[PDB]
């Protein structure tokens, strides 16, 4: 129920930390901080080295045509799933779903974000973004640990069978236990990778879980 | 280090047994007995239901053009890797490697088989099939548990970094421990799925390992 957000930017440190906490996870979320610094080949290296599932945290938010290209490159690189923003609309999300279907991969729909600014425009559209996901057949979602009442509403819309993961635990203020009342898994980055002992930090989260 | 060969033909029994032994594995080898009976959709169902890696045991052995089509359908269905026969030659293997590269997936090269008949024609070509794999850049191989001296020779050719899995353990007479002196993982089918208590059978193998 714990996903590591590996946002370190240098390959050596990323490999060190991921290896140290491998026993407490099986899924690593890799995003642009690491990929832009070390290249897309890092995805296949991680998948092979650690035998974990890899979720690409690219939160695609372009027009349909470009979203298709990004998804294809991401799955070609070996990612098991890609996170997609829902605010750009149904056609942009459908483009990602089409490529995931073609390549036997998964799409996670980001519905409401965890940072303070998410309240400005995203929050007001979040319920509709989640309903759009349900209408499109999306089965994997991302919602905020920092707002459990919003996480509850998201779970209500997507149902119990849908898979929901949630960032914002630790550094941003979210609580593991409270978040897991609604999400199937929690995403944790800094609380683990910036810790003096990442393995102990992960173990401590697991214990409370 | 244990891969389940799930060759039961009915979905209910396959799901039952795989769920019962899930804690002892993380990789399931699915082949034609199950796929032809329940459809290719069973691959994605297993991947989702159990969160395990899926190796498609199709041992592709056609001309390049057809091998390409089979590999594409297999990866579209969600398989993480596909097993390919090496006896048909380099072009047939290259066709599979090309699709695996396009889709961010893996190819396992079957070099020598485990049954008695493998001594008739395959064994005499096995060393060369393995060398061909090395020349083509193959990093994943399949060799026989029933002939550890042959498994040793295969390991010698492919090197220590290559990943080697081995069927023939249990029902066919192979030994877990002896096989693991050379292979990274053992494939076990009947000894587990036909057992009165599959979980206990898997646990017993794990203990001896
Ligand atoms: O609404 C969202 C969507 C994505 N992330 C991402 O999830 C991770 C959370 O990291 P951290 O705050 O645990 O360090 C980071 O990769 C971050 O970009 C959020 O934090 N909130
Ligand atoms: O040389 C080979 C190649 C493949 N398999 C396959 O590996 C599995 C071994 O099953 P079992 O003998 O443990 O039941 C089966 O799916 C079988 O088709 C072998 O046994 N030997
Ligand atoms: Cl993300
Ligand atoms: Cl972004
Ligand atoms: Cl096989
Ligand atoms: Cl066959």
């Amino acid at each position: 129920r714990l996903i590591l957000a590996m946002d370190l930017m240098n390959r050596d440190d990323a490999l060190r930390v991921t290896g140290e906490v491998r026993e407490y996870i099986d899924t690593v979320k890799i995003g642009y901080p690491l990929v832009l610094s070390e290249g897309m080949d890092i995805i296949a290296e991680f998948r092979k080295r650690f035998g974990c599932r890899i979720i690409a945290a690219f939160k695609v938010a372009d027009i349909p045509e470009t979203n298709e290209k990004i998804c294809r490159a991401t799955f070609k690189a070996g990612a098991d799933a890609i996170i997609v923003h829902g605010f750009p609309g149904a056609d942009s999300v459908r483009a990602c779903l089409n490529v995931a279907e073609e390549m036997g991969r998964e799409v996670f729909l980001l519905t409401e974000m965890s940072h303070p600014g998410a309240e400005m425009f995203i929050q007001g559209a979040a319920d509709e973004i989640a309903r759009m996901g349900v209408d499109l057949g999306v089965k994997n979602y991302v919602g905020p640990s920092t707002r459990p009442e919003r996480l509850s509403r998201l779970r209500e819309i997507i149902g119990q069978d849908s898979f929901l993961i949630s960032p914002g635990v630790g550094a941003q203020g979210g609580d593991p236990g409270e978040t897991l009342r609604f999400a199937d898994a929690i995403i944790v980055g800094r609380s683990i990778y910036l810790a003096d002992n990442p393995a102990a930090a992960a173990a401590g989260i697991i214990e409370s879980i």
